[PDB]
């Protein structure tokens, strides 16, 4: 069996091209259909057309570069937008590794067949709408996005795109019966990769998001003259409050589980006023569907049972944007752990996701999968950048072998 | 024995007329040294010389009537600048009940004799710079303030006295060897007196007080991304160091005892980031000086067993403005306690002040006492603000009767 060999030098000099567009000191920034963002399209499109592959920036900015050659395909990319404090390496790592993939695939005999499509998302990070390339491209809904959505400045991302050109261009939409599996390579900061010391991750699923605010109301008092016995204080009841969640959490918990207090909000918040209100904003995330349902569940039992009991009343408050769990197809992660195994045995793992992915999107309506590459100023050591991508090339030559 | 007999109609009447300088909807707002406060003190002092007082507005602002009889004297008064949220009995009690009492102690022959003064000593609520008249009184240091003490505006201390006309007027001062006592009346609706449904309270102490601030210096982490295990939250270290408090703080306490965190920060405050830093403010407040101290000491040692322990760093910072718990004179009180229990009996109780006072800085100099009221738009029914000014007439008789 010969499989493909990337070239690790072609590999870095991309990715560090691809810096230049936006390079901030430490990191880039680079937000969806800005002058640079565009500039850094127009240049991965060429790399792409020199790549042999049928490339355009689409209608709504995302860059795809679709294959030449005849049946099933691939997909294989990322994102190449960021937030305003972005690193060089999210999103840009698995656009890049499509593109070395689609070439290394494309310079091996034995998989010189197989069709690679690569693609850029648009706006992954929301500079506009969240996904916007991902769901135009599976078919999701777009046409409120694309009537209203608005940058911090408030740009229409309408007039956005017609600035950039791209008003009266086709935008490119999933194919199911030709594009069959879809590949999203990814660094992960967060530290479970890291604090593992592994180098390879195979995703299991990305987590489930839910998030709350939760409001005590009290009575405001004097801090000197109010006895602590008469008093109602918000923020008190808040505090106590957290102590409940926790409980309740952690024996609903497993390791990967997570939850967060992000933000504690006492009114009026002086020194000599006992608080008459108090907020807090509450994330929590998990895989599994079931423990996800119970945590909100537990936490809906908490408040009416602290409200049958307390002066302070406590108000739960759904936050817009709620997610579930997606697995990730479970025959290409086991593509993607069998190359793991092959090129960095011993130095792998399964795992969530703990973040949101372009691939979430693309999942409900294709096999998708991701495979994670550890970040320590967002930076991976460049033997590990090529690593991943060793990895990532491997499953993909079997993953593409194996739709035919 | 003869007693004196306040004017009730009197003293309503110019309670309501001093209202009527800065009244804004159910308050007053009359900051030192403004127009509206300048023209109170006129008609103020007015009052006092219509009385029989020599009176004037002074150096710094402070409306001072003082009689002419010889002997020794008794101070009667308060304050009648506000904050921005004022309301129309605190100080204005005090002050006007001081005037009534001189009135009405000066129109019974056994009590004619008797040299009563009365003032409103300026800026008590720190426009300026608090306590501003009771130190300047009592020969506390006031070179600092009256050269930058600036208020919100930025307006200077010594420019806002030449503009009310006072540059060049003799400040007004303690005679140690004349003036032997000193009375304040004031409001509480704090909610104590209020609480035990009483209609008189005798003030033991002034509460002393302590500030500070508490750090927590953890790790900003993603929120999704970053196990629980291997977090430094720092709001999580916050609220479980409340608890730490909140115990350390009930062992020590009796019934009087106050804490209170009134502000919590968190940064950077966003849902899906753990908290790196967070910051809480902590006041606490007692009448007995060694469990105040033990208080201090307590925190002082739950931050060094905390970072004897956790991962995230605790680190306590004192604010300036501690202050110690001051008595007041034990015979002043038992006098306004025997003339609570004639007048109001079983209505009357002695309890702290939660709330500093100009008292506090007099009662350091020459004995003094604070007589309250019950106050519920902050207010205090009518026939309860009558029984107050008898109460402290009555005292008044006996107290400066008993000066010679
Ligand atoms: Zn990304
Ligand atoms: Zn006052």
């Amino acid at each position: 069996e010969d499989f493909p060999r990337i070239d690790p030098i072609r590999l870095l000099d991309d990715l560090k091209t691809l810096r230049s567009f936006g390079a901030t000191g430490p990191g880039v920034v680079r937000l969806s259909l800005s002058p640079v963002d565009i500039d850094a399209r127009r240049w991965l499109a060429g790399r792409m057309t020199d790549a042999g592959l049928d490339a355009a920036i689409d209608g709504v900015g995302t860059v795809f570069g679709r294959s030449r050659k005849p049946g099933p395909a691939l997909v294989i990319g990322s994102h190449s937008d960021t937030q305003p404090t972005g690193g060089w390496l999210d999103g840009a790592l698995g656009v890049i590794y499509g593109l070395e993939i689609a070439r290394a695939l494309g310079e091996c005999e034995a998989t010189r067949e197989f069709a690679v499509d690569v693609a850029s998302w648009i706006d992954e990070e929301g500079t506009f709408s969240s996904f916007l390339g991902s769901r135009s491209f599976v078919g999701d809904a777009i046409d409120d996005s694309l009537r209203s959505a608005r940058n911090h400045e408030g740009l229409l991302l309408g007039d956005a795109l017609a600035q950039a050109g791209l008003a009266n261009t086709p935008r490119v939409t999933l194919d199911r019966k030709r594009q069959r599996a879809y590949l999203e390579p990814h660094i992960e900061q967060g530290g479970r990769l890291e604090a593992s010391a592994k180098l390879i991750g195979v995703v299991t699923t990305i987590v489930g998001i839910r998030e709350f605010q939760l409001r005590f109301i009290g009575q405001r008092n004097h801090a000197g003259t109010t006895p602590m016995a008469i008093r109602r204080d918000a923020g008190a009841a808040l505090v106590a409050f957290i102590a409940h969640i926790d409980d309740a959490f952690g024996r609903l918990a497993d390791a990967d589980t997570v939850w967060t207090v992000g933000r504690i909000d006492l009114d009026p918040g002086s020194f000599s006023v006992v608080p008459g209100k108090a907020v807090l904003h509450l994330q929590f995330r998990d895989a599994n569907p079931n423990r996800l349902h119970a945590m909100e569940n537990a936490l809906v039992a908490l408040v009416d049972e602290w409200n049958g009991q307390h002066l302070v009343r406590a108000e739960l408050i759904a936050c817009e944007g709620a997610e579930e769990p997606v697995t990730m197809d479970a025959a290409l992660q086991q593509h993607l752990a069998q190359a793991a195994d092959a090129l960095a045995p011993g130095q792998w793992m399964h795992m969530p996701s703990g973040a949101s992915h372009d691939a979430q999107v693309i999942a409900q309506h294709i096999p998708a999968c991701m495979l994670f590459v550890p970040s320590i100023i967002e930076d991976t050591a460049e033997q590990h950048i090529v690593l991943g991508c060793e990895v990532a090339a491997r499953a993909a030559a079997r993953i593409a072998g194996a739709l035919r």
